[PDB]
């Protein structure tokens, strides 16, 4: 394809898919080698090519009085294809200054990343600008190693450095990777490894996915896919590359996954069919950004091989196209697009020459763009001059929007963000545009995106629920690591210690003592201080039995102190009867103490009343026999008795007294407020001597036992120690036995049984002697004795 | 400039004369001209002149191409892309639209993958001499590449046969940018997953890099514990890092190098020892070219017509050959031999060229090609077809693919005391020849690591631990690198390096040692044990005094202090005293079943039947025909508890591992408490009975005060049992049953002490006629 012109452009297109790989022998001179697979769309592309020059040579609004030609050659995606055209192009700039008439000023580039690496490395050297159309490779934007290089696509590992900031618009953890083995999936798959470690983002899966690759790694990458529990899948691989893979899914029939698109496939007619109807849907793709270009479907349509020379390859098209045969409206993917992608990024390459050589028209001599304000020359215009202006571009193409070249040397816009939604009249995969990213500008304003249009899962609307673990509940913890990666946890139940309120939290948390948990770890409600309490009947009902005692003694002490030197009083030492009932009178209400809550003081001297009570009270009923008996020397020995006790009791209190302790050490829910005794040997003491002075009375009273004396006062003596012993050895087993709130209870009983027991045996038959219908007989001075 | 002589065929070439380029920032708002070259290399120099002196003879020898002139057409790389190009442009520029026949070139590998491409069109051969990329072996990407020097396939499995041989298990690695190093480096990743090694990092420099990745290079590098680092780069790439190491002292690490730093005078020198030094590289096999020291120095700028960098060279040696360079300072001859045998290979194809004769056929059918018109079509036919006897000796042929093989030799290097120069001592051979795994070989008395270290270095990750210790954790890292920790009580490691411990026998427990475990020890009271031979001996005297006491019994009677008594009623007391004593005995030893199971019941039935001779011995409350029936019966009402537990629940021996775990305790086993606090409280209200006798008949003297005597029996009976119970509380084994049998003995004296003692005082003293008198009592 040549049309002559004034000024004259190179281009590279891939016509043919591939060549016929022969193999040498070399016997005789080499051949051309052939090319075999015809590219409908890569024609397509020409004509795009074609239309762009015919549309500048016909307006006069740019570059008027030049016309422009073109040179164009069929790359069969081959290296040794186009470096066989890039000799033809090379050659008139230099030749004769390289080796001791048309020129080539741009060229427009070349489809594989290989293609354009070769054909760069060659261009450098004499500054011949280059823009590409379709290379999106990472290694081509360096500067250094490649002086003239630009893209009118933009850089590949920007979709990585996209990909991630979606997951972190719909706050996501767990996701799997697939990539394709080749050239293009390992950038993309090494980048987005990089992005997702940098933004925390923990990935489950990789696998390779290849044209190549057998049927039995296909269904291990199927069983992998459906094992796992991710929810989302990223995709890095070319349109061919997954033409098998997703109908073998689409055997398995797996329809919960919602997945991640790269550009290459996003809007790739080959990945999407109407046979994959709804289990592919609901997805989201980076497509590329389509505008209308008026005239060219007309343009292809007015294409015929033998009226229009100058297109070269119309004469094999027309043979190829439909199967027909020469002598020098149909269904075929040339006219049968829906979006234009790369053919609108052929014609703004086209424009972007344009303006280039219309901004060297039109400087003005003053302030130029070079060496000391000066223009270049338009008549005799260098390769370098225009590459110079190409980097300072700013100028509106005809949909609107601003085009500058980068840096780098990529184009600035807007990949696409679509969602595939099945249009209810075709019933077929038809995408839908969503949301809309910047690379160019800062973090945080790159992305928005509406979800109200977007629809995962088909018909469904909800966001998906893709974390590594599903988050724990109120009541527990985030647990520890399980060997997953850190984005993983496990949950793990609150001991019965402290509570878990806040969602998520990563330790519980205490609280006070007498604050115990509910269940459920909800928190630390109040426990329970278990005391004998006066609140409670039982309580008040040993009250009432303590004080009905103290009562009765009163009625002896009045029967007592009215009756003087009467019979019955008078045998008895006076004295001695009265001072045996103040011993009763003081041993009721000693009982007291043990009720109620304990105050400290109310522990302290507890039992010394119990002790100098029935001291003194065992002492002066054993002093009352008068047969082993004979100043009041009863009356001093009894005060000598509750002396040599008395002094224990004030030594143990002064030494270590007992204190009162809230004992929490035997339930969680319930403390006993009780009380440590102190020194255990002070209260061995008074426990040992009233034991000692019992058995010394109870020696000395059974040793008369029938001899009467006052109506038998022996007997009822020896019984009165005997209810007493008895009370005192099944107090032991019944404080061993009693848990906590009625070992008071179990105290206050005891001594009740003590108290009506030492009370009843000596003086009932003297009250019944004084009170009953014979008393009159029962009391004679002479008698009764 | 240029080198050129005119000829009749003419070769063409590429040699990088210069190291590098001035990496200048293009304004662009000139002219954009053509950039120089930075530091000058005088080891590229020797190599050109390498070839042409190859060219020089070949023209001089009427045996080979007879009659017909070589000429050369020369142009510098300048280790870079762009200046190689441009020089492949002017060699193809005719054949398109003289004629360039060969090109013996690209001594980089990046250089290379370029010039291959643009010369692979035109079917124009390529020899190399240097590159050693494994990409270029294919023949389908490009048409006509060929080496002289052989693939670096084999040398990566040769670095990763070095660690089989030195046993190593922690390594870091960093590769150049180019397509030697990384490659090669991606070869031996895969090669290392075979030998369960394990890599720890990963880094890549090119030369061209900025402070900030060569700082970061040397914190990834000082972080890890890794003493071998291998290198997969070049010479002059290498060179930043190296500048930078060397400022920082680092002195540790052990480097194991590639083919193309291995001997190198830039790296090489004596300022950088203390890092470099005693690294390990290979180095090709060497050569023999004749009359070539006398043709180096015999350059002459003025007469130099043809060659046109010498004058420039000049310039950097002088600004008269005797000053100190890499141009005359060569040990062997290791790469220039490749580069004169490449132009003897060219000069063979076209010397084959030369000679067919017209019935062989390598054209077409049988047809020969002609010298007069000879195509660079054709001289790759002749060179796939190649076979010659080099001056050396051996036979020169390409493979399929192109390479030659060849074995390398592996070097070490030192420092020389006479002059500081790191000098390249060889070690070793790297036959490729044989099979896989007997190649390598490693004399180990001449190979001196670095620092002069005798002992071969530690690089393992995980120090393989003790004996004692068990090792089989591994935390998410790789399986080279463990941790060891001390397996439990009752079980022992007894190997060096084991994942678990085994269990410790039983009977046995484990030791604090880990090494070995020794066995338990039963703690019992044991009839050979001294100790107990006491309570033996107590035993037997009691025994004896017992029938001592039968004995006067015996032979003493008819006596007033024997004939009031019931003769016969006696005899039962001296039994039960047998009986007593004998089953006091039970406790010592062992226990065995017979033992636990009737250890109890002889006790009982002895002691019952004692106290049951007492309680109608006194006759004040008690009177053949009744005292036999009052033993009797209360015989029978403790034989038939005894029975009724021994068929119901015989107590056993029970051998307690509970209570110490280096000592175990053997006893019996309770069985039926019931069964015991029975009889327990059977015998106490049985002594309780015959107390209150003997406490209300105190005062009645009869018989020597019968009744006070056997109301001590009583009091002392009774002082043995409260003593009894804090020492069965108190003791714990061997011990417990010490006591119970002590205990046991003390009671039967006490019995022996009231009931036939004092009597025997008047029976064998001075009252022995005043005893034997029938008024007395
Ligand atoms: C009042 C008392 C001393 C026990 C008590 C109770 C009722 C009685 C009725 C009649 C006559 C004496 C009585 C003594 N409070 C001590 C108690 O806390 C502790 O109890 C004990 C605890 C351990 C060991 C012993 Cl040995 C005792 C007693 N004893
Ligand atoms: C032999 C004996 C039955 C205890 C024994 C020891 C010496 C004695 C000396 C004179 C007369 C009787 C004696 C009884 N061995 C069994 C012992 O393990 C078990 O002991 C007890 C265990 C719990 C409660 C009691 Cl109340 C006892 C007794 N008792
Ligand atoms: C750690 O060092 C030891 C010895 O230094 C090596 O490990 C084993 O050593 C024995 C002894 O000859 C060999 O039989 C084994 O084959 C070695 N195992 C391995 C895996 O090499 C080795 O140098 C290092 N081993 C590890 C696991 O790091
Ligand atoms: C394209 O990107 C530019 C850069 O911020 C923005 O101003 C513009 O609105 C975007 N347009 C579309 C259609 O996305
Ligand atoms: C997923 O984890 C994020 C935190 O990274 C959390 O904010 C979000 O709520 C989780 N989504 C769930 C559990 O669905
Ligand atoms: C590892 O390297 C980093 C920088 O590369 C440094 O800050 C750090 O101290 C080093 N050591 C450790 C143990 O992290
Ligand atoms: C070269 O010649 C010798 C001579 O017989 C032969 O042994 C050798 O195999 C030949 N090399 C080939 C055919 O590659
Ligand atoms: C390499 O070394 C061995 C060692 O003797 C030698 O025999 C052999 O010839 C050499 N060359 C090759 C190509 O193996």
């Amino acid at each position: 394809a040549q049309k002559k012109g004034d000024i004259i452009l190179g281009g590279l297109f891939p016509i043919h898919f591939g060549v016929a790989a022969k193999d040498q022998d070399l016997k005789s001179r080499p051949e051309s080698v052939e090319c075999i697979r015809y590219n409908f769309r890569g024609f397509r592309w020409l004509q795009a090519m074609i239309f762009a020059i015919e549309e500048i040579n016909s307006s006069p609004a740019l570059l008027p009085n030049l016309t422009l030609g073109y040179r164009i050659f069929d790359t069969c995606n081959t290296v040794s294809k186009a470096l066989e055209a890039t000799l033809s192009f090379v050659a008139q700039n230099k030749i004769d200054s390289l080796n001791l008439i048309p020129s080539t000023i741009a060229v427009v580039g070349a489809t594989g990343s290989g293609v354009s690496t070769a054909v760069a490395n060659l261009l450098g050297l004499f500054y011949i600008p280059q823009v590409s159309y379709a290379s999106s490779s990472r290694l081509l934007s360096n500067k250094n190693q490649f002086k003239s290089f630009l893209r009118t696509i933009p850089n590949d590992e920007h979709q990585a450095t996209a990909m991630a900031d979606i997951i972190e618009y719909f706050r996501w953890n767990w996701v799997g990777t697939i990539a394709a083995d080749d050239d293009y999936g390992r950038p993309g798959i090494e980048k987005f490894r990089e992005e997702a470690e940098e933004r925390d983002i923990c990935i489950d899966f990789s696998e390779l996915i290849s044209q190549y690759s057998d049927e039995e790694e296909i269904q291990h990458v199927v069983e992998v896919i459906q094992n796992s529990t991710a929810k989302v899948i990223v995709v890095f691989s070319s349109g061919p590359d997954l033409e098998p893979l997703i109908k073998e899914i689409v055997r398995r029939n797996i329809t919960g996954k919602i997945w991640l698109a790269s550009e290459a496939w996003a809007s790739s007619s080959l990945i999407a069919m109407p046979q994959y109807f709804h289990v592919v849907g609901g997805t989201i793709g980076f497509a590329l950004k389509a505008g209308q270009i008026p005239g060219f479907r007309e343009f292809l349509k007015k294409v015929h091989p033998r009226k229009s020379v100058h297109n070269g390859f119309a004469k094999e098209f027309w043979e190829e196209t439909f199967n027909c045969h020469l002598q020098e409206s149909v269904e075929t993917p040339y006219i049968d697009y829906t979006h234009l992608r790369i053919s609108y990024n052929v014609y703004l390459a086209v424009y972007s020459i344009a303006h280039a050589l219309q901004d060297i028209y039109t400087c003005l001599p003053g302030r130029g763009l070079f060496t000391n304000g000066s223009c270049a020359d338009i008549k005799k215009v260098e390769a370098w001059q225009v590459l110079k202006h190409l980097r300072h571009l700013n100028f509106t193409n005809n949909m609107g929007e601003q085009v500058t070249f980068d840096e780098c040397g990529d184009l600035v816009g807007n990949y696409s963000i679509i969602n595939w939604h099945l249009s209810p009249e075709d019933g077929s995969i038809v995408f839908k545009e969503v949301g809309y990213y910047n690379v160019y500008a800062k973090k945080g304003e790159r992305l928005f995106i509406n979800e109200e249009k977007i629809l995962w899962s088909g018909f469904s609307r909800e966001v998906p629920f893709s974390n590594c673990s599903r988050d724990c509940l109120a009541g527990t913890r985030k647990g520890i690591i399980e060997g997953e990666p850190t984005c993983c946890f496990e949950c793990v139940e609150c001991p019965d210690g402290e509570y878990s309120d806040e969602t998520d939290a990563s330790a519980c948390n205490k609280c006070p003592d007498d604050f115990w948990s509910n269940e459920n770890h909800t928190s630390c409600i109040a426990k329970e201080i278990e005391f004998l309490s006066w609140t409670e009947p039982f309580g008040i009902a040993l009250t009432l039995f303590a004080v009905l005692g103290i009562f009765l003694t009163a009625f002896v002490l009045g029967v007592f102190i009215k009756f003087r030197n009467t019979p019955i009083v008078k045998a008895t030492n006076r004295e001695l009867s009265y001072l045996l009932l103040f011993s009763l009178l003081c041993c009721f209400s000693s009982s007291l103490f043990f009720i109620g809550e304990p105050q400290d003081w109310t522990c302290r001297l507890r039992q010394p009343a119990f002790g100098i009570s029935f001291v003194l009270c065992i002492s002066c009923i054993l002093v009352k026999t008068n047969r082993v008996l004979l100043l009041n020397l009863q009356f001093l020995l009894v005060f000598l008795c509750t002396f040599m006790q008395i002094v224990i009791c004030v030594i143990w209190l002064y030494t270590a007294p007992p204190s009162s302790y809230r004992n929490q050490e035997l339930e969680d829910e319930i403390i006993f407020i009780t009380c440590h005794e102190g020194s255990l040997m002070a209260l061995g003491f008074l426990i040992g001597y009233t034991c000692l002075l019992a058995a010394i009375c109870f020696f000395f009273a059974f040793k008369s036992r029938k001899l009467p004396e006052n109506f038998n006062e022996a007997k009822f003596i020896t019984f009165s120690m005997l209810i007493f012993f008895i009370v005192w050895i099944s107090f032991i087993p019944a404080y061993a036995s009693t848990y906590g709130k009625f070992v008071s209870a179990v105290e206050v009983i005891a001594i009740l049984a003590a108290s009506f027991g030492l009370l009843a045996c000596i003086f009932f038959n003297k009250i019944y002697i004084i009170l009953f219908k014979p008393s009159r007989n029962t009391i004679e001075e002479v008698r009764c004795s």
